[PDB]
């Protein structure tokens, strides 16, 4: 017997549990295929940045190196963070008060970016948690058939019985096969964002170091 | 058949009306407020200074939250005015802005405590009921004094419906809670972002005020 | 009926029973009672804040709430910043004022918090422990069925049912004790948290007033 | 009869009688304490000066938590006496009374590990007595080759009796740590309380102390 | 009968879970008996130690009554750790950076201390962990060779069935034996290194409110006669 | 059947992951821990920072004490003309442990793939188990038997599956905590070399500006 064989074989009930959860499972794949090529293009564009970036001594020389990053680049948004608050800021005395300013920006800016990492891991969670909830549904549905059976046949023995029990392990295999991919693929997914948002907030920090540094230096030459 | 087992299952189906009525009237609610705070929020980032993010908000709405957070630091530098204390201002104003945020992320978690309660005992009520259904078959059995499954066979399946009810109750509780509790820190995170650059352009200009007095 | 069923039992199961249907009278009376208290108590609270929304000062918050009721929250909060300033009198750190009024109003509206509690542990109790007084109906049910076999020498569906529906009863009656307790118990622990969220709000007012006046004294006095 | 299951059911007697004798020497104590220090809460906040709260907390017993704590700030004052940072006293006197109300927790807890362990571990040792039963039961089956179930049910019944009696020295256990441990939490919050009041009595006695001095 | 009667009825599968899990109790009930004296006597030098470092009035008073304490002695760590600070620091003007450099040393001691406690309870979580997996595959090997039972043997009853089941209940009731211990002398242990930390934090609290009193009475005195 | 021959596939690919992880981590905590604490014991007789660079000036180009030594220096470098010693402070306390928290995620690298095989081993298991015996139930409808002996050898290699699941999780799950446990001491030790590289600056930088006060 095929999957196809078995579809037919079955009732109107474990037919929509099965076509359910194989969407489940199709969707648990598209969004993977999908999400891993852009979380390695991006990874792979970040640890350059970091590499250029680490090299600069002031942050106007991270701005030069940084001016041909492209204007979807998050190192770029970054420093551009830090620039328009010195711009805007042109004409105070409190240095203090531009260096929390900068932190402030730059950290609720990180947060942001891992928040738009993660618009579809919300469906990975959601299949992951539910499918085991409808292949139950299918076990009780399963076995209740059983119980009808015997009262039908007024008969009660494996011949009577098998058809209601297949039926309820079917939608145990199929909730499985929906549930365990969803619950790795979302896990990987979490850590990798987490990864990416400490990455993207080590290149953060030296944005910051050197907007502090800048400012530290020209605070001791008017004193 | 049973009473009880009837009073489980028409429990059960009301559960799942109010389940997607709850859904209908906040995916309306939501959908309104996200998109309306998303369009100010990329107005505001314009702003320059306080002033010219009063300017922008001014045809923004009596209801509109981005207004409320830019009327409070505005109240604050008015009931302010006359003080020396310039961090005394932006303390204050941070307190009230922090404050509002919650306040708001609290009305809008309004109508989820009850999908969290019917998604989670939705299925033990449905157990209690295949539970009862099944103890009267052996309630059956004892007075009867039968030997026969296939006379309590009627009774049992009728019972484990019960719980194939409570489960189908139970999983869109459940999903429809999820979406709603992550749209709504996804929000709260927006409106945090808002009231942020509120504070930014208010602290910015009292320190180029300060430093224009000084020299 | 309910009654047959007590009567047809175990003594250990009819113990289990009158054990379990007295922890949901309790459940149930202690629901009404908090129901009507905190519905009274938001509904003063919401009242109070909307009309201290209104002050321009401390002084005029006090004028506000003076006929508040002796028992109000938010004549309490204003009469610790009152007390504040006070003891304080002849200080010259305003700062010190404004930290120490702040400590003892979060302590306040925490203590507040703790008080409103009371009852909720009776409910966390009930909803926790009733599954497994229900598990040991179902033991002991199902322990009896091997009794009756052991007795009767013979294995059949008739011997083993009262052991078996006395076992399913324990479970029926379990279930019964703990899903209210458990969401009850929970309706009120958000509405605990959303209520000192609430007196918070009030008590961040009160600080607000007492902040904005010691900064405008000093103004004046430079 | 089974040595093992025998075992089992007097250990988990034993264990009961453990947890009930725990109960009933800790709610003396806890009682005792609990109603002491909100009688010393409620005298202590008429209090305008640390000088007056010295003199409403000398009427209180030697082994008084809240004449500690007065003790404990007194102490700090005499030891910093010819200090000029004012600042450092309030922030020694904090850190002291704020250790000193967690030592007063964690010697609170004391039995209260019993009581988790009991009620934790008596279902799987309930459970461990059935599993043993019955896996005898079954050896005997092998051995003697019976196909009739009412030759073991007995054995059965007996062994399914210890997890019965697992649930019975657990279900006490559980109740009584968590609720002690809600007592131990509501008793720390208000010691805090106690400690934040000698903390604020010091603070404002200092500042105001530092501003008769700049006006002479 | 016996347990080891039922050791040599068991399988060549069922006799490996055995072995594996009464070593796995062997080794949990060893670290027990062990751990449990070293943190006795720990406990009972550290509570002594603090008691009489309680009456020091100064730093000094405190390295007096410490130096007879001995050389594997925490309390006498801690003092030496501020002693240090005060000696390399020797020369600076900033006694907020002496304060500050000492906390920060205290704590990353104490810290470094409860992870030393710490050693043999990763076998006590790992034995926690992987009995009941170990006890599950013997009860799982069990069931199937009751299968295998009702297979070779034409027949479906009671004693057919009866090897397998008592192999299936032997692996769990061993399993349960393994794992309960390990998981409660690991959470013993866990709240004993816990409660043992904050006395020893209570110790270097105290080392640190007689240096900053110290420090603060030493500056009030240069600045006023 | 090729579904359950599927599962031991995937399960024996997945004791190859296994042996993958186990032999690259065996190789990187050999090699890169011992030497820490020689490192530790070393740069704990310093005295200033300019002594800690002598005493590991001959640790190797791929030292972590070196790194975060030439961490503080990058600094003091970078800084030179600066008159705030407690930015330069804050400024080498932030990359420090930053550092130490980046190196911390490239030593877990390959414990995820240990957690999940652990974690779902028994479960790909159970799914070729429950696979097998929906197909003995299969045959039960199809031919209308009533004699378990029919369907036991089926059953029994059904069960076989969860069996070798669990065989396959076990050395995952012990592999896996052994790590976890090394990485976490590891990152606490390394945690302390970056404390003394941050006392040593600090001290220095004070005794600096006491020198310069009062000359």
């Amino acid at each position: 017997l095929s999957v196809w064989g078995m579809y037919q074989h079955a009732d109107i009930v474990v037919k929509c549990v099965m076509i359910g959860l194989i969407l489940a499972s199709v969707v648990t794949w598209a969004i993977f295929f999908s999400k891993s090529v852009e979380f390695f293009n991006q990874k792979r564009r970040l640890k350059r940045e970091q590499q250029l970036l680490a090299e600069a001594r002031s942050l106007n020389q991270a701005n030069d190196i940084a001016a041909d990053f492209g204007s979807k680049s998050l190192s770029l948004h970054l420093l551009n963070e830090a620039q328009n608050e010195l711009e805007l800021s042109e004409g105070s005395d409190d240095n203090e008060g531009i260096k929390e300013r900068t932190s402030f920006r730059l950290e609720r800016r990180v947060a942001a970016v891992g928040r738009q990492m993660g618009r579809g891991n919300g469906y990975l969670a959601t299949i992951g948690a539910i499918s085991p909830f409808v292949g139950l549904f299918g076990t009780v549905w399963g076995i209740m058939n059983s119980f009808i059976g015997i009262a039908q046949t007024q008969t009660t023995n494996l011949a009577v019985v098998a058809p209601g029990i297949a039926e309820a392990l079917l939608a145990t295999a199929i909730g499985l096969v929906a549930a365990i991919p969803a619950v790795v693929i979302y896990n990987v997914f979490a850590r990798q964002i987490g990864g990416f948002k400490a990455m993207l907030g080590d290149v953060a920090a030296q944005v910051l170091l050197l907007q502090s540094r800048d400012l530290d230096l020209e605070a001791s030459a008017a004193a």
